[PDB]
């Protein structure tokens, strides 16, 4: 099954997944001398106060923060996204050394990591049907950067010896995801797709112009993590990004 090796990283993808050579498909480059200004694109809202964290999973890929989805308790609207999406998961994507890490590129700089908070759209009903819609699911992509320790994440930090394996889990209650956001809620946005497989294009991109920035042990943490279930070779979770993917004719709009 997929990985990040050799033998079954991104660019064997598509052999499983056709998707993976198609028309919409993310991470891109973000080139800001082309990128559009829109004056007509709504500010971001983000109303993170109700968020009721419930879980924290090491997946074999990466690790998530699960929440309760069942109502509208963390959502995102505004921006380019008409309607409601609600947060279900967020994750990152991180390097084996600082200057790589992050899926989307600004100008060709890669940041040590990235963050994905995971979105659907609730005139679907359920995640499993937003996945078949083009406007299905919103991601809201922040980059990190490495210098000053971030406090907020350092919660998420110390519960990783507990899943250091795929298929681990802990309890993770009263996470306060808004702990995570810079300063700015400046965004470029393009339609995309999801950045693994099953690589289905239903995204709306919403990356932020501000990096946040954690300490150099903060995101040596995020490399002790095990890609591997318990008592296999030992496999190092690092890398597990996707390189940029060709824009195609889609535009990125900026909102600055
Ligand atoms: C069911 C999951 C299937 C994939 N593992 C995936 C990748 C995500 S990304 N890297 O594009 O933000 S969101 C996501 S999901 O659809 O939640
Ligand atoms: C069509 Hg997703
Ligand atoms: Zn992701």
């Amino acid at each position: 099954h997929w990985g990040y090796g050799k033998h079954n990283g991104p660019e064997h993808w598509h052999k499983d997944f056709p998707i993976a050579k198609g028309e919409r498909q993310s991470p891109v480059d973000i080139d800001t001398h082309t990128a559009k200004y829109d004056p007509s694109l709504k500010p971001l809202s983000v109303s993170y106060d109700q968020a009721t964290s419930l879980r924290i999973l090491n997946n074999g890929h990466a690790f998530n923060v699960e929440f309760d989805d069942s109502q509208d308790k963390a959502v995102l609207k505004g921006g380019p996204l008409d309607g409601t999406y609600r947060l279900i998961q967020f994750h990152f994507h991180w390097g084996s050394l600082d200057g790589q890490g992050s899926e989307h590129t600004v100008d060709k700089k890669k940041y040590a990591a990235e963050l994905h908070l995971v979105h659907w759209n609730t005139k679907y009903g359920d995640f499993g049907k937003a996945v078949q819609q083009p406007d299905g699911l919103a991601v809201l992509g922040i980059f990190l950067k490495v210098g000053s320790a971030k406090p907020g994440l350092q919660k998420v930090v110390d519960v990783l010896d507990s899943i250091k394996t795929k298929g681990k889990s802990a309890d993770f209650t009263n996470f306060d995801p808004r702990g995570l956001l810079p300063e700015s809620l400046d965004y470029w946005t393009y339609p995309g797709s999801l950045t693994t497989p099953p690589l289905l294009e239903c995204v709306t991109w919403i990356v932020l112009k501000e990096p946040i920035s954690v300490s150099s042990e903060q995101v040596l943490k995020f490399r002790k993590l095990n890609f591997n279930g318990e008592g296999e070779p030992e496999e190092l979770m690092v890398d597990n990004w996707r390189p940029a993917q060709p824009l195609k004719n889609r535009q990125i709009k900026a909102s600055f």
